[PDB]
């Protein structure tokens, strides 16, 4: 499956730089590659600076909503399938839904992820 592979190859080597700041461990590292919950604090914060290193987070903190979401979406995914799609629409209505929430990136990426998987 196209998504599920084209999210590992983009962020792997992202959240691989992100492990020590984090001190995290192999298993955290493919807790996050999967896209599984994040139910630990130092998987929600490995996530998070991945994230932050593939340019979906502002300088202030933030999600990256519309226009600032789509190079992300291109990075990540792509738009071959439909799909792709509607997860972008997800994201950008579960960032709106967080933004503002939480001011440490580890909490808003636990409450971000948390809305995309529930959208």
């Amino acid at each position: 499956n196209s998504s599920t592979q084209s999210y590992k190859d983009a962020m792997g080597p992202l959240v691989r730089e992100c492990m020590g700041s984090v001190s995290a461990t192999e298993d955290d590292f493919k807790t996050v590659l999967n896209r599984n919950p994040l139910e630990s604090r130092t998987a929600q914060c490995l996530l998070a600076c991945a994230l932050d290193k593939v340019g979906l987070i502002s300088p202030e903190g933030a999600i990256y909503t519309g226009d600032d979401l789509m190079p992300v979406m291109n990075r990540l995914y792509g738009f071959n399938d439909f799909k792709t799609v509607m997860k972008a629409k997800a994201v950008n209505d579960c960032a709106n839904q967080v933004n503002g929430a939480y001011p440490d990136r580890c909490d808003l990426i636990k409450n971000f992820t948390d809305c995309v998987r529930n959208s």
